[PDB]
């Protein structure tokens, strides 16, 4: 069951949902809190590597996860990120994100965005109950044309639903 | 929580949700109300543009959406719609939809078609509380072969989840 | 409203569902059963067709899955597929599923696979009331390298909602 926006400002409010920074009701309206893009990228770079091995522990797919992607681009003021056709792009949110054991978040791109061909999570849209941090992004291309980003800009919305007691393992305990 | 085939149709006869037209008992099925094709097609011709930029107000992404999407695409009867590999398209749902203020609706694609390579939204598949009309479709063709799309075929599944209380501000009041 | 990992384990432990074989403690975290990949996969051969209709029945929605899709592969002890970019393949869990009429399951894929390119359903995310099964799988790589994925591995992520009430025509219903 998905929290209202006067409910997300209500768990807001008690301290248990955390949202930093905590957006203004601007960005609060029906079943979703707006959320915003952050200033670290990564792109790939395939040439060093013959394929990623997806089976084998957290540490193997994310030692592989860098010995392919690139460091992290920090984009200045003015600037944009351009993401090219059939490009998968890492990315991460402005707002940082902490859960109660008891809420499940979940992340939607932007659909005017999806429609000129931006594909954010996608795959996976779930916030775990016990999540703290900034949610990282995977962009893909899925258009014609390049699509240019700035840090600041609306990325996606988040709804969240309660669970149906609180986790007992949630993901911040494991 | 989901609405199940029975209150689906609870709520449809209630009058406090809305779909035009309303489909018959076939197509409301366990948690789901399947939804159709329209008529209404749309397709990139990018070489007018070098970019398209997502940052900035919806009437600079909704300019940008028309300066390099194609003109309106209305297909006759019988004719097919050829949505070619790697082609992103806009579609429409033939079903108009309107949600009242306690609801958020949600559409999957079909997965028997996204087995064949259609992808459908896939990014965003929110229907807010508030939201009254035909559901705009982006398609993405994953697969190997062309895929054809004819209006009035089976194109996705909504389901609909009441919120924990009425939304403040609902798409409609804004 | 989601079920918590306890009350997965409760309604695990009642009968009121079923996932064989049965995962764990290990595998039942926050409001999600890990799902693991099985050993069934296939692949596109599109040479013998020009296109694939999507409209008309399932039947023929299915026959038309067999004449471009390749022969089951099944993988020996050891063995990887190799998911190559831009490819679609079609994949199966480990586990079998069951679920009453009164619960309604999603599948995520994996952020941390999806990071690295791995995109799974993706468009129709929803296990229904009734669903009695294994659970066929899409893979589409959208990143750049060629993806290794090994029978056994965790592939998503079952997380269950009830519905507002029991369904009438559940899927095993019909
Ligand atoms: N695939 C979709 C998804 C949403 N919509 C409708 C339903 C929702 O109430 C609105 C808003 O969706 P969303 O917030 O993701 O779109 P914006 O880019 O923020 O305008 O559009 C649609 O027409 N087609
Ligand atoms: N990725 C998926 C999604 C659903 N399924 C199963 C689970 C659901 O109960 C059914 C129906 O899903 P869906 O209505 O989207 O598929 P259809 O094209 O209408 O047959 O198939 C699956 O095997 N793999
Ligand atoms: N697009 C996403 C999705 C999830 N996350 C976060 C939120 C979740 O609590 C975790 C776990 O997500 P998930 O189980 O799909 O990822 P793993 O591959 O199992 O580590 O990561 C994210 O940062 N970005
Ligand atoms: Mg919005
Ligand atoms: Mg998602
Ligand atoms: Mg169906
Ligand atoms: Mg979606
Ligand atoms: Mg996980
Ligand atoms: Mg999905």
């Amino acid at each position: 069951m998905r929290l209202c926006d006067r409910d997300i400002e209500a768990w807001l409010d008690e301290g248990r949902l955390s949202i930093n920074p905590r957006p203004p009701v601007e960005r609060i309206n029906g079943a979703t809190v707006d959320v915003r893009l952050g200033n670290k990228f990564r792109t790939f770079r395939g040439h060093t590597a013959a394929f990623i091995d997806l089976s084998g522990p957290k540490d193997e797919v994310s030692a592989a996860l860098d010995r392919v992607m690139s460091d992290e681009i920090v984009l200045d003021e003015g600037e944009a990120f351009y993401l090219h056709p059939g490009e998968l792009a890492l990315a991460v949110t402005l707002e940082s994100v902490t859960l109660p054991a008891d809420l499940v978040g979940w992340l939607d791109g932007r659909s005017s965005l999806a429609r000129l061909g931006l594909m954010v999570a996608v795959t996976a849209h779930r916030i775990d109950p016990g999540w703290s941090g900034c949610i990282v992004l995977e962009f893909y291309n899925s258009g014609k044309l390049p699509l240019a980003l700035r840090p600041g800009m609306l990325i996606g919305a988040l709804s969240f639903e309660p669970l149906s007691g609180p986790a007992v393992r949630p993901y911040n305990r494991r």
